This record gives structure tokens, C-alpha cells and sequence, in this order.
């Protein structure tokens, strides 16, 4: 008989989940398993991420607990679990998404050899990305292309990707009774105290492919909004509302379908012909996802500086004063400390507010390296993504892709100009609520009469700046200039 195995790591729901879908079929017994490590906090991440993590889990416990299953969490390593349960539960087929993460193919080929000895066949399928990304680059003729305009004449001339899978049938085969190792007190889902965590969660987002799909029919609710979608002329500052989906958390953790994403894209683009194109619409989103997906899984030490071939080797500053006042928020620019407030309290922030700090911290003021800054967002940041996180940052720092280091945010003007009142600095910094808005980007600049009168008096209540925005990008621009002449 078939007895079967899905294990969840990404791929977190149930809709267009072929490696779901295959476990199920002609089985006797469908094992759903997440495998959760108990000592991961021994030596990161914060309860944010980790809390969205385990409201998933929660969230399709109970969709299998309405189909007649139940969601199997593990405690322990993989390697040293499925060679356990493979034998107790007889199973002869071993199912999961595909991941192309660095870890994610070390762990996989050796659950694959494990597997193989067992008599356990392994059926891998594509659904965390849009595409098979190893046949993107075979038809590019063996390398991934490095700019987003060759590579949306490629997925164009590749045609569109593949369909989401059907639905799961109403009814699951579920695990076989009585089996030691699925004992329900040892395979629960734990909550954020259990596993060690200290300090409750302050994110206003919930996990859960539930949520997901809600968010997304939220988003669809005006097509014209989806079709006219451009991403770079979207406020970076709403918060009530956020500019953009917010869907990112959810393709993070495969919460969302990219590929129902991208289908739900195409039957709005067919009704409204005036859509907007790549690189700048919705779909173009997902291509930068995509894309990025592409070149780091084919790039080796796509994370780092050192060793990088598509990274430039910048001698960046080793200041850990510069960097602790930038990751606690206590810059002396509100625009600044306000976006590294909704990082920590939050984990999302808009995409040009993520601009805005990269830069800051890296080529535009305090030149320290984007590794630094990246292990910071790889904490916090409810959406992490190794390739994502890593991409953009090189972006920010002109370190790869982009490379027009003159193009400097100012953080005094540059929200400004979408906030004039600073509504989101006095959400998130609630010491200067009471600052008129002439002096809220400034506070320094206000007189010490008016500082006074809103409880906001800078050097005790509020930090000064810590550089001079003037002196200090005139300063990174220089290095960066010597930095691109020396190599060549
Ligand atoms: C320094 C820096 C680090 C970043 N780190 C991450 C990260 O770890 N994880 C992450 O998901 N995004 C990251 N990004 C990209 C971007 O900030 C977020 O994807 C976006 O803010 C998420 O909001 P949204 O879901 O509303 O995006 P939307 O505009 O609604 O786009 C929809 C989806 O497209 C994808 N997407 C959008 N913009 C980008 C982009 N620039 N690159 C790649 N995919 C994109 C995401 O999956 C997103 O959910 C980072 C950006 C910066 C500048
Ligand atoms: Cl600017």
C-alpha cells in the first residue's frame, strides 16, 4: 500500500501545492510533517518572524483538521527524524516543494539519500517559483541574465508560467493511528512562549495562507488600482494603508501561490488593456522576485561580499557606533530612527523606506557594509528572503546591478515630499508628537523655545544627528568614485 510523506519547509497552504496533491493520490496514509528544530534559539531571529511562522502552521493545522488530517510537527533535525519514520510508518513516498536555497539543497540531497535506502521515492515539484529557474538559464544558453530588461524579454519569449495546481480533494487519507512518533502531545504546534521566546510580538500582520488569500482579494477588490499598479511613484510613508500589498511575508513563507498571483494578474491585464508593463507593475514585482531567484541560486556566495563574482569589493567601513545608532534607531534623523522603529515593531516596511535606510547606512552616510545592515533586516524583517534581502541590499549599496552612486536620498527631504506633517514619524516616534511639522525632519533646527514647549529637547529627549548629511554623503560619494576606478 501508499503511505506518504509531505513535508512542509516553505509551501505553507494548500492551494497549488502539486507535491500535496501527488502524496495524496492513491494513498492509504498522508503524513503532513513540518520538521521544527528545538534548540534553534542556542546560538537571530526575531518573535515577529518566527510567531508569523507558527500562526502557518496553526493556520493549516486547521485546514487539514476540516479535511480529516492533522498537521504533524517534529521535533529534531531532519536528518536524524525521517530515517525513524520512514520505517515506522512505512512509507514509500517522500513529497515536498523544491527550494534552491544554499542550506534547503544540503539538507534536501541528504533526506534524498536517506530516502533511497529506505525504498522511499521522492517527488520534488516546482511551485515556490514561478518557474523551473534551472530552465530559465538552459534557455538563456547557460547563464542567468544580470539585468531585469534581458530577463523580461526571456520569461517572454519562455511564454507564461504554469497554472496553479487544482484544489486538494475535500477529504484527506489521514495518518495511521496509534503510531509512537505522530503522538499528538509531542506533535503539536508550540506557541512563541514555549519555544523560548521572552518578549511578546508586536507585528499588526498575521500568518496563514487564510490571511493570504484574504489580503489578496483585498488587493483585486479595484482592478484599476491592480492594472495601473507602478511601484516606484507609491507612498512610502502610509501606514493606516499601506502603498503596496503586503504580500510579501506571505510569498516569503509560500503562504501565497506566486502562480496564482501572477494567473489572478493576467485575467485583470486581458479587461484593461492601459495595464501597466514591466518592470514598474505587479507582475513586473514578481519578475524582480523571480529574477532575483535566478541569479542567486546560480551565483555561489550570492550572500556575501567576499568570493561574490557579481559584487563589488568596496572598502567599507568597520564602525560599530554608526551601526548601533542605526539599527536602535537613535540616528537624530526622525525619517530614519521612525523606519528602523516600524523594522523592529512592525518587520515590513515600504519598499522605499527600505531604500532609505540601506542607503543611509551604506553609500550614502555612514558608508558601513551592507552585510551589516543585512544581518540586521535578516532578523527582524517578517519577510526575509536570503535572495531577496541580499539582492536589494547590493542594489542600495551600488554594490551590484545598480551603479549610479550619485543618486543620494536626503533624509531630511526625502519623505517629506510624501509627508509634510510627518504623520508617520510621530506614529512611530512618539517623542516628537508634539513638534510642528516645520521642524519635524529637523528637530535640531527648532528652537530650543519651541523644543521645550513639545517635551521633544534634542541631546535628552531626542539624539542630535549623528552626521552632518552635507559633509557625510559628500564624503561617500568620493569613495565610491575611487572604489568603481579601482576596480575595473
Ligand atoms: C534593502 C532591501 C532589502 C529587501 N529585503 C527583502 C526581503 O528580504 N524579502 C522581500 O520579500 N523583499 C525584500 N525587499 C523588497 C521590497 O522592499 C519588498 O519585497 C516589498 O517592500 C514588499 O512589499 P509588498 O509585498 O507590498 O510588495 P509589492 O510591491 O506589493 O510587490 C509584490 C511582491 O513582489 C515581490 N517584490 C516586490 N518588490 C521586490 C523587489 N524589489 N525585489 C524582489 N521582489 C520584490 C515580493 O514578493 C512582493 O511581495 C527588500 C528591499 C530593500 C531595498
Ligand atoms: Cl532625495
Amino acid at each position: 500500500v501508499k503511505n506518504s510523506i509531505i513535508w512542509f519547509r516553505k509551501g505553507l497552504r494548500l492551494h497549488d501545492n502539486p507535491a500535496l496533491l501527488e502524496a495524496c493520490k492513491d494513498a492509504k496514509h498522508v503524513y503532513p510533517v513540518f520538521v521544527l528544530d528545538p534548540h534553534f534559539l542556542q546560538q537571530k531571529v526575531s518573535v515577529n518572524r518566527y510567531n508569523f511562522l507558527l500562526e502557518s502552521l496553526e493556520d493549516l493545522q486547521r485546514s487539514f483538521q476540516a479535511r480529516g488530517s492533522r498537521l504533524l510537527v517534529l521535533r529534531g533535525k531532519p536528518e536524524e527524524v525521517f530515517p525513524r519514520v520512514f520505517r515506522e510508518w512505512g512509507v514509500t513516498q517522500l513529497c515536498f516543494e523544491h527550494d534552491t536555497e544554499p542550506y534547503a539543497k544540503v539538507r534536501d540531497a541528504a533526506v534524498r539519500r536517506l530516502a533511497a535506502e529506505a525504498g522511499v521515492e521522492v517527488v520534488t515539484p516546482i511551485s515556490h517559483t514561478l518557474y523551473d529557474t534551472d530552465m530559465l538559464v538552459a534557455r538563456n544558453g547557460g547563464a542567468a541574465p544580470l539585468t531585469m530588461q534581458s530577463f523580461t524579454k526571456l520569461v517572454d519569449r519562455v511564454g507564461d508560467p504554469p497554472a496553479p495546481a487544482p484544489d486538494p480533494p475535500a477529504a484527506m487519507p489521514p495518518p495511521a493511528e496509534d503510531m509512537p512518533s505522530a503522538a499528538p502531545a509531542a506533535t503539536g504546534v508550540p506557541t512563541w512562549q514555549e519555544v523560548g521566546f521572552k518578549e511578546p510580538p508586536l507585528t499588526v500582520f498575521k500568518g496563514g495562507e487564510t490571511e493570504a488569500l484574504a489580503r489578496l482579494e483585498a488587493a483585486f477588490q479595484d482592478p484599476k488600482w491592480v492594472a495601473g499598479f507602478q511601484k516606484p511613484d507609491t507612498d512610502p510613508s502610509a501606514w493606516e494603508k499601506p502603498a503596496t500589498t503586503v504580500l510579501s511575508p506571505y510569498l516569503k513563507f509560500g503562504c501565497l501561490s506566486a502562480r496564482l498571483f501572477h494567473a489572478r494578474l493576467l485575467e485583470v491585464y486581458r479587461r484593461h488593456p492601459a495595464h501597466s508593463q514591466p518592470p514598474v507593475s505587479l507582475r513586473g514585482q514578481l519578475l524582480w522576485r523571480e529574477f532575483f531567484y535566478t541569479v542567486g541560486s546560480t551565483t555561489p556566495n550570492f550572500h556575501r561580499m567576499a568570493g561574490n563574482p557579481v559584487c563589488k569589493q568596496i572598502d567599507w567601513d568597520d564602525n560599530p557606533e554608526f551601526l548601533a545608532a542605526w539599527r536602535e534607531a537613535r540616528t537624530g534623523f526622525p525619517w530614519i530612527d521612525a523606519i528602523m522603529t516600524q523594522l523592529v515593531t512592525w518587520g515590513w516596511m515600504h519598499h522605499l523606506a527600505r531604500h532609505s535606510v540601506a542607503c543611509f547606512l551604506t553609500r550614502g552616510d555612514l558608508y558601513v557594509s551592507w552585510e551589516r545592515g543585512m544581518e540586521v533586516f535578516e532578523e527582524h524583517l517578517i519577510d526575509q528572503d536570503h535572495y531577496l534581502n541580499a539582492a536589494n541590499w547590493m542594489w542600495l549599496s551600488a554594490s551590484a546591478f545598480f551603479s549610479q552612486y550619485f543618486r543620494v536620498y536626503s533624509p531630511v527631504v526625502f519623505g517629506k515630499k510624501y509627508d509634510p506633517e510627518g504623520r508617520f514619524i510621530r506614529k512611530f516616534l512618539p517623542v516628537l508628537k508634539d513638534m510642528p511639522a516645520k521642524y519635524i525632519y529637523e528637530p535640531w533646527t527648532a528652537p530650543l523655545e519651541v523644543q521645550r514647549k513639545a517635551g521633544c529637547v534634542v541631546g535628552r529627549d531626542y539624539p542630535a544627528p549623528i552626521v552632518d548629511h552635507a559633509v557625510a554623503s559628500k564624503a561617500c560619494i568620493a569613495r565610491m568614485a575611487a572604489a568603481y576606478r579601482r576596480s575595473k
